[PDB]
């Protein structure tokens, strides 16, 4: 198996910014990278494209994934509403680390974190399951768009997302 490698298109108000690739670590969380690779792909029907990174804290994360409701109270994964936590192998080493946003023990969604510093108060409660691979350039320049209470200054937008070869 080799590890699966997800892309993400982001527009700035409907302009194209960059891409950012991550890798998906189904070696280690299976479970948790597939959802992300399936909402990634859009191929259940449902998933990422044309949602917003509704969260964006500079020196901590960018938030999104909440293609429901839009503002960090939704989203839904392939396998029901929410799903378990499968594993804390993996820590939130620094910038670039990708993990699950959730709402208490066990209540996996759609919705997801992308690390801009290190998050170790993180570990053991929200699943790391990839990492930035390329583009994290294009991550710190999302991340000049957000504010200290994590509301952006421009609507930050996935316009394109699936799989990689
Ligand atoms: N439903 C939900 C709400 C907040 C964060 N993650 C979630 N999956």
């Amino acid at each position: 198996m080799v590890n699966p490698t997800v892309f993400f298109d982001i527009a700035v108000d409907g302009e194209p910014l960059g891409r950012v690739s991550f890798e998906l670590f189904a070696d280690k969380v299976p479970k948790t990278a597939e959802n992300f690779r399936a909402l990634s792909t859009g191929e259940k029907g449902f998933g990422y494209k044309g949602s917003c990174f509704h969260r964006i804290i500079p020196g901590f994360m960018c938030q999104g994934g909440d293609f429901t409701r839009h503002n960090g109270t939704g989203g839904k994964s392939i396998y029901g509403e929410k799903f378990e936590d499968e594993n804390f192998i993996l820590k939130h080493t620094g910038p670039g680390i990708l993990s699950m946003a959730n709402a208490g023990p066990n209540t996996n969604g759609s919705q997801f974190f992308i690390c801009t510093a290190k998050t170790e108060w993180l570990d053991g409660k929200h699943v790391v399951f990839g990492k930035v691979k390329e583009g994290m350039n294009i991550v710190e320049a999302m991340e000049r768009f957000g504010s200290r209470n994590g509301k952006t200054s421009k609507k930050i937008t996935i316009a394109d997302c699936g799989q990689l070869e």
